[PDB]
């Protein structure tokens, strides 16, 4: 029985981490819809060029156009086990994979609010020379201050808490009714944690019952 499989979770959640691994121990294909639409748009293919239209302007793909990108690709995998990671990202996007393909398993990475916040938050600029701080991993000799100027550092603007928390409140707006979907199917499987290390022994586990190891 070839896997049909789903990962989900919220950005800074460890899930690129997570499907990075999996892809490594197990015997199947990664299809992620931001690798295939960056494909699509560095080929320049009819999609791609849509898609950078969206893009460009920081706007999600309409859910038409995604779904049928996703499920041409699909087709090219139906003799494989795979994993999709980035769709479905909208209940319109999940319903349209439920009349296509069965689903059996849907993993959920359950991170924190406030430490995906803190993950996403946590970088820092000294501009004039390109120095990156991280509070968490790198911080500063002195808080705020460049350690070789003393000059102030900034943080630039995807990486503000005000932009995190908008960032974060549309990724739940567009998810969670998709979470939910798959609660009411039967098929999520939910890990949660707040380190990424402390939680993959768990998904690997998980799916050592449902897809060989390479
Ligand atoms: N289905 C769809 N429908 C419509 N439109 C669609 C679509 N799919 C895509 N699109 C559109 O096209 C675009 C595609 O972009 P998108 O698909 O969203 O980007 P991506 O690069 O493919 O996402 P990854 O799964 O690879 O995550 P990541 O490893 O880079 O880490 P993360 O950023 O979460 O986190 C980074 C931060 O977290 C921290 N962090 C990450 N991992 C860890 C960890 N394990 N432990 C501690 N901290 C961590 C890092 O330090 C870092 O600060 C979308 O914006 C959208 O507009
Ligand atoms: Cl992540
Ligand atoms: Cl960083
Ligand atoms: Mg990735
Ligand atoms: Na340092």
């Amino acid at each position: 029985r070839l896997l049909r499989a789903v990962i989900m979770g919220a950005p800074g959640s460890g899930k690129g981490t997570v499907s990075s691994r999996i892809t490594t121990h197990f015997e199947l294909k990664h299809l992620s819809s931001g690798d295939l639409l960056r494909d699509n748009m560095l080929r320049g293919t009819e999609i791609g060029v849509l898609a950078k239209a969206f893009i460009d302007q920081g706007k999600l793909i309409p859910d038409d156009v995604m779904t049928r990108l996703a499920l041409h690709e699909l087709k090219n995998l139906t003799q494989y086990s795979w994993l999709l990671d980035g769709f479905p990202r909208t209940l319109p996007q999940a319903e349209a994979l439920d009349r296509a393909y069965q689903i059996d398993t849907v993993i959920n990475l359950n991170v924190p609010f406030e430490v995906i916040k803190q993950r996403l938050t946590a970088r820092w600029i000294h501009p004039a020379s390109g120095r990156v701080y991280n509070i968490e991993f790198n911080p500063p000799k002195t808080v705020g201050i460049d350690d070789l100027t003393g000059e102030p550092l900034i943080q630039r603007e995807d990486d503000k808490p005000e932009t995190v928390i908008k960032r974060l409140k549309a990724y739940e707006d567009q998810t969670k009714p998709v979470l939910e979907y798959y609660q009411k199917k039967g098929v999520l499987e939910t890990f949660s944690g707040t380190e990424t290390n402390k939680i993959w022994p768990y998904v690997y586990a998980f799916l050592q019952t449902k897809v060989p190891q390479r």
